[PDB]
């Protein structure tokens, strides 16, 4: 008993245990919701930058509490997220991953290590060898880029699109004018290349609006609605464009070239050609390195068929089945 405590976690946002019923399995703490004052809590926990959330860090803030960034875990589920609760969950008392104006837990595990070993580079290479041969990703929903849809050998490159009010862009150091200059960047580098745009799924879904999808481009560019599994996808590109989509890394994963105009979790660490520069990220770090640390160590896994605490084989092994 003297190495734990009874104090929980104050939410300002019933929506979190509505969307994450596991939300206390996740933090290993109780929540409550709305308290009056800091007496008796732990922490102050919020879900991305929503009114609600603001108004956590506004308390977390006044009363000198932690405040835990919550996210969906960059391993989700088999569908989107309004499709069924997610298998692993991102808890940052730090900040969080995608914003570059502070350090994160991330990026705090990426400056100064302390997790290096023989045994977890190990489990890294057997999790990403995994995630590569069964075409894994956030979502798992999309379908098969069939063949004869590319012509064979020709030169193309393959533009990301994201969610508007997507916060990853302007705290990743971009904004919605950045996508403009991705596209005519890609143009001007390539010229004898086919272009091709790839539409967010929660656009396609008409959930939401995109960057680029909402752009007149020039007729010879082939804007992607299809739902097709975005590593999948990827296979047939060298070289891939992005602002700050977790799909850049994706891509990293699966060795491309990735072109980065803003700055996401995964860029400034030597790994990708960047537009924008972090002078808090000084070291170097390998693909290897990289995906250990943010799929491996920096997310919370349950175990799907247990509804306990897990690790990343735990929802690789749910998601092959
Ligand atoms: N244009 C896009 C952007 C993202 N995605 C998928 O959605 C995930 C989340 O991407 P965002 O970071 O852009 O929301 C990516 O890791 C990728 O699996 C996609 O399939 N097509
Ligand atoms: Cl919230
Ligand atoms: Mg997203």
């Amino acid at each position: 008993h003297h190495h734990h405590h009874h104090m929980p976690v104050g939410v300002f946002s019933r929506q979190i245990l509505k969307n994450v019923p596991h939300l206390e399995v996740f933090l290993e703490d109780s929540v409550v919701y709305k308290p009056k004052g800091p007496e008796g809590l732990s922490a102050v926990a919020g879900w991305g930058y929503k009114s609600t959330a603001r108004k956590a860090m506004q308390k977390a803030r006044e009363w000198r509490l932690p405040y835990l960034a919550l996210e969906d875990g960059f391993l989700r589920s088999v569908g989107l997220g309004h499709e069924a609760p997610p298998l692993s969950l991102i808890v940052d008392p730090v900040g969080i991953y995608y914003d570059a104006t502070r350090p994160s837990l991330l990026e705090n595990l990426l400056n100064f290590g302390g997790w290096e070993t023989p045994e977890l580079m190990d489990q890294a290479e057997r999790a990403l060898k995994l995630i590569r041969d069964h075409k894994i990703s956030k979502y798992n929903r999309g379908k098969p880029v069939p063949r004869g849809y590319f012509t064979p050998y020709r030169e193309r490159v393959l533009l990301i699109d994201q969610t508007y009010g997507d916060m990853s862009v302007r705290l990743g150091l971009a904004d919605e004018d950045t996508f403009r200059e991705m596209y005519f960047a890609a143009l001007e580098e390539n010229p004898g290349a086919e272009i091709y745009v790839k539409v967010h799924p929660e656009v396609i879904v008409g959930r939401k609006k995109g960057y680029l999808a909402r752009m007149k481009l020039h007729r010879s560019v082939k804007v992607i609605r299809e739902e097709f599994n975005p590593v999948d996808l990827l296979s047939h590109f060298d070289r891939i464009y992005t602002v700050s989509s977790q799909m850049g890394f994706e891509g990293l994963m699966l060795g491309k070239e990735v072109i980065c105009f803003g700055m996401p979790f995964y860029a400034g660490w030597g790994l990708t050609r960047d537009g924008k520069r972090c002078e808090r990220r000084k070291r170097r770090r390998t693909l290897l390195e990289l995906f250990a640390a943010a799929y491996l160590l920096y997310p919370r896994y349950i175990n799907p068929a247990t509804g306990k605490p897990g690790n990343i084989f735990d929802v690789i092994n749910h998601l092959i089945g």
